[PDB]
């Protein structure tokens, strides 16, 4: 095994050194030097066809672009780089397969199976599909474990179940439900789901193939890339079955004032010039991951986040949202403004946030308002936890 | 009053000394330096609340942030910067007006007009929500003068007229339609005008008040700024009157499984995270561009171009397919084929490109198969011209 260095893996980032501690990796990553550079380099070079002093690097630039797809299939474990599309982001990716895939096969009393944890970018687009089309949205409620009740299934689907979407991992608790399990209910039922994986794919990447995963769906920006550049992986029929998204240029073949023809995937979806810059910085990221062993990584910032939480555990007042162990910390404390908490703990050095994190139905659930969020990276240290937990006693002294 | 100096507008582009002879920047601009470093230090940087030691760069990169939306409407001369919403190109601008206000709206047998002298981006879409909605594709044919003919439109609008699309420039020709007029008649009709401004922006910024302009879109990329980030700018009234576009977080303000609702705009229209560098850097660029006397700037441009057909029209074969002595200058060489003398003018340094520049119907009007394009920007010189001129006589050497 390549064994995994967490200070090596720390020293490839610049923001570090001003950042303080960053414990708001679940919001948005940092970025590696590669990503940096590789953007660096393409803002300063020609896209045309011509190098007069600086070929090499351009070819360079070019390879990490055609290369692109290949390396998020490979993370990803598809079969094949045609099965992954570009977006501006997970939101998109969902909207894409709601109004592409659903709204032209959806009927007045067709049902959308939404679990109960999901981030609103999957949630309001299968209400907004459901309000287009007549379908309505079947809530799937957590179970005694705070997950996504999977077991329920077999009682919420009936005869008019054509969707289900679920998290591969919550934004709050962490909480990976019974994916698999979930997928062969579904199946069995003629269905199709929409995996959120704007968490997952950065702590445990689908095996899609493996999971049989219908539709899958992350962010770049919190998988060490570039904002505005998102992924779509759906398998071959599934896409090829989709209507076209957005109408322009590139996404069309032949057209004219009687009509148009399109290609198929996934360029058949992609209308327009692509956020080339999103694209270079997300394979260049991709690339350098691929040297690092994930789940060596994630068992180092679900380390540090247990130690955490064990320390915050001894404080009165401590409540923790955090499921299976986390690289994420949700948690609050009793009688203390989730406002003012994250405002000293910025003073004292620490980054962090509270809110709602774009879950308000799984809160609702859980009977808070909110809640303070600690994410863990392989770029964290042991001394990011002191530190936390000392500006927490520092904070608690002010405020109770 | 001040003079446009074109020998400092170029020395703020890196790229220079590489890319040659670059005459493709109505495909995409060169970035000048301010565009590049912004990028740079935004991914070098945590977007957290902690600053131990670049707090002055964080802060003036929260200031770009917060400017970029009043920089745009300073741009077009906006009411308010609340009229102002990203997207991700021209593409999505365009397709989401035919999608929140069109497609809402329209009644079957009502007409959307469409010039043929239209990009694809503002053909396919109104194809597809013609037949989502049962209205119909009315063209809207070239004059005399290969522009659109506005003259015409009194005879082509009808009690069923609903939609005038329209681009301010095309990227063929270099064409402008008369704007203004062809406004007044459609809204003398009660129509709304979606004008396509990813040329004209660049050229001859719209003032959106002078225009009555109900719409206008255009693309970051070829204003010297990031891929994937565009503008569509809306009157209030219509903004507000539009269905949101994607649903996710931020778009939303309340969320539960019986429905939700929306912010107002341009927020209602902007679902999930921004393109945060995309913003940051078109509003970067647009601060560098406010510093240069644009009509100058563009003069010089058309200059060059005029230098350039002066020249080529003495060489046998030569037709020309530029308006108005535009920068943009679309040509081809009697029984030559264009993509062998693109190769051979690579080899001499001169970057452009061939093709049909997602114009199908026009080129078909124009009665040829493709054109190669030179356009020529601000940092061109008269040296460039030579030099154009020059690979292209070898070119015709080798190929003749
Ligand atoms: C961040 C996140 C999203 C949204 O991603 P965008 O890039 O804003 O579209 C959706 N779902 C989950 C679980 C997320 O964490
Ligand atoms: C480039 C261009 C577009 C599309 O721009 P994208 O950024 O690719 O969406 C649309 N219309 C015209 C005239 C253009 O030149």
């Amino acid at each position: 095994m390549n064994v995994f260095n967490p200070a090596q893996f720390r020293a490839q980032f610049p923001a570090l050194q001003d950042a303080g501690v960053y414990l708001d990796s679940a919001a948005t990553a940092l970025k590696p030097e590669a990503v940096v550079e590789a953007t660096q380099q393409f803002y300063s070079l020609s896209a045309g066809n011509v190098h007069r002093s600086q070929f090499a690097e351009a070819q360079r630039l070019t390879a990490r672009y055609e290369a692109a797809r290949e390396k998020v299939a490979q993370l990803l474990n598809a079969p094949d780089d045609k099965t992954i599309v570009w977006t501006r982001g997970t939101t998109e990716s969902i909207n894409m397969v709601a109004q592409c895939y659903a709204r032209p096969r959806l009927q007045p009393g067709d049902e959308i199976i939404v679990s109960v944890a999901e981030h609103h970018a999957n949630l309001v687009p299968w209400l907004m599909v459901a309000q287009q089309t007549g379908a309505k949205v079947v809530k799937l409620p957590l179970n005694a474990q705070r997950l996504p009740d999977v077991d329920l299934l077999p009682e919420l689907i009936t005869p008019r179940s054509r969707i289900l979407a679920l998290g591969q991992m919550s934004n709050v608790t962490g909480g990976c439900p019974d994916l698999a399990r979930a997928i062969t209910f579904a199946h069995s039922a003629g269905m199709v789901v929409m995996v959120d994986g704007a968490q997952g794919a950065v702590h445990f990447p689908a095996d899609v193939q493996q999971l049989d995963i219908d539709f899958y769906a992350f962010s770049g920006h919190k998988l060490y890339g570039p904002t505005g550049i998102g992924v779509l992986y759906g398998k071959s029929e599934l896409l090829e079955a989709m209507s076209p998204w957005l109408g322009g240029g590139k996404m069309v073949h032949e057209v004219s004032f009687d009509g148009f023809t399109t290609q198929s995937a996934p360029w058949k979806l992609e209308a327009g010039t692509p956020n080339v810059a999103g694209v270079i910085g997300l394979s260049a990221a991709l690339e350098w991951l691929a040297d690092y062993d994930i789940n060596q990584a994630e068992s180092w910032s679900r380390s540090l986040a247990t130690l955490a939480e064990d320390a915050l555990a001894k404080r009165p007042g401590f409540r923790s949202f955090r499921c299976q162990d986390s690289s994420l910390l949700a948690f609050d404390f009793a009688g203390v403004h989730h406002s003012d908490m994250v405002t000293l703990l910025a003073e004292y050095g620490i980054a962090l946030r509270a809110g709602q994190h774009c879950a308000q139905p799984l809160l609702a659930e859980l009977g808070v308002t909110g809640t303070l969020r600690a994410s863990f990276a392989p770029y964290n240290t042991k001394s990011d936890v002191d530190a936390l937990v000392n500006a927490v006693d520092r904070a608690l002294e002010l405020l109770v």
